[PDB]
């Protein structure tokens, strides 16, 4: 910042991920695998930064790896902090982006991810009421994402 | 995020700045005023996020509003922790950005701002070692930004 001191609170692990959404409005959203019988849960295509990449690009290649979509960020949303018990801090950073046209959704299945899909605003609302979105960050950004766009806010 | 848990951590400030380039990889500074007063330091062009606005949208304010640019933002560098004397954490927000052309640099002279100018790659590394550049990190994110754009490394 400016003269004020202050110390510096490392960062150990950052993650980028991206807000995709179509032209209807509609949000790219990724599938936990599991929990017996509960569905996994939801959140935005997202992944770990290798140290010292930059954050933007990997978003970028995170949503392909998870979605086979190539995806172009068209704006940064937000960055939050979170930490995990043992005191590691992880930094989350959030895009808005756009699929590159021509493109056909082709989740990788993996033991982290059941699959991927495109919610409707109004199915994300009742997955949000339901507890079904692991991060409730993602209403808040998706909600962001809706507003730059000029689309109508989520129910 | 991705399923293990963890607590939120609060971040009460948000700071946003651009690593501003001119054609030649020169860097866009801005001076502190004084303390005892002779030679204020310096530090990119960068403001407080309003708290709910884009940081994105920040830094470019904040880059007009002490250099008298209009800036275009053109890439996520990076963003960092501090932490002030009593708790309050800020985050930092830094974006690689270019300036519209035919402009003139025109610095905001107040309290807090003794000017602002262009520096080159080899005077920077001389005000690094002075200790004249107040946030170190200004180092990292400029050499990443050179890098970006295909300019010499620092000295
Ligand atoms: N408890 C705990 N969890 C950790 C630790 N280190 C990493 N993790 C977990 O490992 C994850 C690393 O993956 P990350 O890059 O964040 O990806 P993600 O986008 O959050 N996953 P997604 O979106 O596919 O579910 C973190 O989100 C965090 O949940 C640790 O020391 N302790
Ligand atoms: N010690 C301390 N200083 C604070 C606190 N809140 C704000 N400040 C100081 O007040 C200044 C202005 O507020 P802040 O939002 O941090 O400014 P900024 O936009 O990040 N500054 P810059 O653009 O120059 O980096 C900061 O640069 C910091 O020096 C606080 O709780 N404690
Ligand atoms: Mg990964
Ligand atoms: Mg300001």
């Amino acid at each position: 910042m400016e003269h004020d001191e202050r110390t510096h609170v490392p960062v150990e692990l950052r993650a980028a991920g991206v807000v995709l959404l179509n032209e209807r409005g509609d949000i790219l959203l990724v599938q936990e695998k599991g929990i017996p019988e509960k569905a996994g849960l939801w959140h935005i295509p997202s992944g770990a930064v290798e140290d010292g990449e930059n954050p933007q690009d990997a978003a970028v290649r995170e949503a392909c790896e998870e979605t086979g979509l190539r995806v172009r960020p068209v704006k940064f949303l937000g960055a939050y902090l979170g930490r995990f018990p043992d005191g590691v801090l992880i930094l989350r950073h959030v895009w808005l982006a756009e699929p590159e046209p021509g493109q056909t959704l082709a989740p990788a299945f993996t033991d982290e991810i059941a699959e991927a899909s495109f919610v409707s605003r109004e199915d994300f609302a009742q997955l949000y009421a339901a507890g079904q979105i692991r991060m409730y960050q993602t209403k808040l950004f998706y909600a962001d994402a809706l507003r730059e766009k000029g689309f109508p806010a989520l129910p």
